[PDB]
């Protein structure tokens, strides 16, 4: 690829995030025969069943609407070998900084807060391991545990959860384990401090010998250590700029370009690659991003960009 706009969570040979394809088919026949009216400019299109239509091709089929899915990027993958989209994840093409440790990095991941934040993957693997520790996840009745934005914003949690598989296997198995550990310590217990056990232990109450019985480890509530007798021994200016909207620099990618037929200068008004050429006796179709016709492997890689 020379770009790429979606990421994946590609389940297996990678076991990890890799760069995804789009694909489109006829949600009637499941043919790659449908003719979209219109491209798609932005997650919504790609997600919500049926919201975007066309026309399939396919001879004897009357099938007006777009399904899409995505695949691994990074091997071959059968027709429908598919993968969940991490529609957090973006390509940090403008080089904003990160809210936590303010370098530019690529890819990022952007909050749904009203400021739409902006964090590293490094930052969010680590945000994601501090709260673990910290038991700072957040309960969602509909969801489960999951975490807001890193600066605090309302109405920010991360629904698509396939995103803590990014974490890799074994803080994801931390991850998947805090719910009931979580009930545990609600109930006034405590989890045994043995690193690999873990267990969620509920002794009476005033008992401060605890017993793993998992592994035997019988420690001492308050220090956590081996049982023993007698006493135990965001910024604020990070957070305005690390925002997808916020106004930016200039790149080395201009914002209005020619038209790579006919050089007028051409400006693009949403989040579709492909571009008709306005000029009545030129009509080039194009990719915004590679100056070259428009073509399948555009469509694949970065149809949109958010
Ligand atoms: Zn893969
Ligand atoms: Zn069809
Ligand atoms: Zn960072
Ligand atoms: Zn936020
Ligand atoms: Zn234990
Ligand atoms: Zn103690
Ligand atoms: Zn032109
Ligand atoms: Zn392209």
């Amino acid at each position: 690829s020379i770009y790429n706009s979606f990421y994946v969570y590609c389940k297996g040979p990678c076991q990890r995030v890799q760069p995804g394809k789009l694909r489109v088919q006829c949600s009637t026949c499941r043919q790659a025969t449908l003719t979209l009216t219109q491209g798609p400019s932005c997650w919504d299109d790609v997600l919500i069943p049926n919201r975007m239509s066309g026309e399939c091709q396919s001879p004897h089929c009357p099938g007006t609407s777009a399904e899409f899915f995505f695949k691994c990027g990074a091997h071959p993958t059968s027709d429908k070998e598919t993968s969940v989209a991490l529609h957090l994840i973006a390509t940090n093409s403008r080089n904003i900084t990160c809210i936590t440790c303010t370098d530019v990095r690529s890819p990022v991941l952007v909050f749904q807060c009203n400021s739409r934040h902006v964090i590293c993957l490094d930052c969010f693997h680590l945000y994601c391991v501090t709260r673990l520790n910290d038991r700072q996840f957040v309960h969602d009745p509909q969801l489960g545990y999951s975490l807001p934005c890193v600066a605090g914003c309302p109405n920010s949690l991360i629904k698509e959860l396939h995103h803590f598989r990014i974490l890799g296997e074994e803080q994801y198995n931390r991850y998947q384990q805090y719910g009931a550990e979580e009930c545990v310590l609600q109930m006034g217990g405590v989890l045994c401090p043995r690193p690999g056990c873990g267990a969620g232990l509920l002794p009476e109450p005033d008992q401060r010998k605890v017993t793993c019985e998992g592994c035997g480890f019988a420690f001492c509530r308050e220090c956590k250590e081996a049982y023993h007798e007698g006493e135990c021994s965001v910024d604020e200016r990070a957070a305005e700029q690390a925002r997808w909207e916020a106004a930016s620099k200039e790149t080395i990618k201009k914002t209005t370009k020619p038209c790579p037929r006919c050089h007028v200068p051409v400006e693009k008004n949403g989040g579709c690659m492909h571009m008709k050429c306005p000029q009545p006796q030129c009509r080039l179709e194009w990719c915004w991003n590679c100056g070259c016709e428009w073509n399948r492997v555009c469509m694949g890689d970065h149809w949109f960009d958010v």
